[PDB]
């Protein structure tokens, strides 16, 4: 049982074991395009003694954090252990040997999504975004009259097909990834792949449709089964108006009794309307996990809340090392101390408070973040905010 970077004569075993491990695996074309966004020795194989019965990989993305600052990022997927090798330690091996090459490598941080929440927690990664499901019954959706774009005259939104206008949606979209916390660059591959989804498939998903304004889009299907639900897939809007322009024509399916998104938890729809309980909460869930690599790194290239005071404190994560931490003009500044740690948290816990989607008072009365100073609680609560609200771009 040896484990090693994967030549070319393993990857027909990996696509092997992706297409028994992901109910959402495509085939080899998709995988191949997916394969140009590993680096040389971005992933690792475990064979027998042969076969391919684990294997783990990263890519190269770049992620915005809080003051629109863009960090390289490992992102780790394709990870899958044979349903023949389980409870043998292949995981914890692929993962100590991908966390040792990430780090080498210089990335700040690593990140992933979760295909069940207990499992990463314990090898430093924290869910950092939250995912939530809107459902707006349309029938009953009537816009208040402070909402933006509710006058006489022509629309700025167009109906349009998603392949006729690619590069309008890569630039409103690369405007949107740049200046929003969780926002991740989308590689060409990723759109090819995107706007290959949007045809409609035999026996499949059906045709998709695209609402385009200016500084937004939004992309949409009915639904296989229930044909009076349409699905947004995506929606990206840079300013209001675009957001609240894209809602009103959705609502203006008129076709459907339902329309549902994923978005997140500040998502506005919901006081857009009279009701603000039509936008019903159907399904709430973590979306992208954070591992920070190197704490002092991370912790100085963010952005900070400007409100809160200069302050200053020493934290310890748990076997990442402890730091002097002074905070101010929206700024910090990360060096080595062997000073009394005044707050101490896990590695996990850290990558969780990063993006500012969880707060440090909701993970201290959890006890996973322990101090004995509540005034260093409501300072690190406001420091580690975001004014901007945090969003997952895209999952992979
Ligand atoms: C590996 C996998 C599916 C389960 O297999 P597994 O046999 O439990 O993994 P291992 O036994 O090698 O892992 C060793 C340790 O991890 C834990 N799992 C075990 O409890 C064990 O720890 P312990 O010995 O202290 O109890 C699972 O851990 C996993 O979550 N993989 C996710 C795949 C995925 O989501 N891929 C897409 C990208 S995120
Ligand atoms: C994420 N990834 C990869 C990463 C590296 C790689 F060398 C291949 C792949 C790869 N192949 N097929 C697929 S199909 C599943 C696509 N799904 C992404 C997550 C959300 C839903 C769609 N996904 C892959
Ligand atoms: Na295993």
């Amino acid at each position: 049982v040896t484990l090693c970077s994967p030549t070319e004569d393993d990857w027909p075993g990996m696509f092997l074991l992706a297409a028994a491990s992901f109910t959402d695996f495509i085939g080899p074309e998709s995988a191949t395009a997916w394969r140009t966004l590993v680096p040389t020795d971005g992933a690792v194989v475990v064979r027998d003694g042969s076969e391919v019965v684990g294997m783990a990989l990263y890519m190269d993305l770049r992620l915005t954090v809080p003051g629109e600052v863009v960090l390289p990022t490992a992102g780790l997927s394709f990870v899958a252990v044979a349903p023949t090798h389980r409870r043998r330690g292949l995981l914890r091996a692929m993962c100590a040997e991908l966390h040792r090459r990430i780090a080498d490598s210089g990335y700040p941080v690593a990140a992933l999504h979760a295909s069940e929440g207990g499992i990463y927690g314990r090898f430093g990664y924290g869910p950092a975004t939250t995912l939530h499901e809107l459902t707006v019954d349309r029938r009953f959706a009537r816009f208040h009259a402070d909402a933006p774009g509710g006058g006489l005259g022509g629309s700025s939104v167009r109906l349009v097909r998603p392949t006729e206008h690619r590069g309008e949606f890569e630039a409103i979209y690369e405007r949107w990834r740049q200046q929003v916390p969780g926002g991740l660059l989308r590689p060409q591959v990723l759109w090819d792949e995107l706007l290959a989804e949007a045809k409609a498939a035999p026996g499949g998903d059906r045709e998709s449709f695209a609402l385009l304004h200016p500084d937004g889009y939004a992309l949409y299907r009915v639904d296989r089964t229930d044909l009076k639900l349409a699905r947004v897939s995506e929606l990206r809007a840079v300013t209001a108006d675009a957001h609240c322009a894209l809602w009103r024509a959705l609502i203006g399916l008129d076709s459907m009794e339902r329309i549902s998104i994923i978005t997140h938890p500040q998502d506005p729809l919901p006081h857009l309307l009279t009701d603000t309980r039509l936008a019903r909460t159907t399904w709430r869930q973590d979306g992208l996990w954070l591992r920070i690599m190197n704490v002092p790194a991370a912790l100085e290239a963010r952005g900070y809340a400007h409100e809160v005071g200069e302050f200053s404190t020493v934290l310890e994560v748990s076997d990442g090392g402890r730091f002097a931490l002074k905070i101010g003009d929206g700024r910090a500044r990360c060096t080595p101390t062997d000073a009394a740690a005044e707050i101490e948290m896990d590695r996990d816990v850290l990558g969780s408070l990063y993006l500012g989607a969880h707060r440090a008072s909701t993970l201290a009365a959890a006890n996973r973040l322990r101090t004995k100073d509540s005034q260093l609680l409501r300072r690190l609560d406001a420091a580690f905010a975001s004014d901007v609200p945090v969003q997952t771009a895209f999952e992979f």
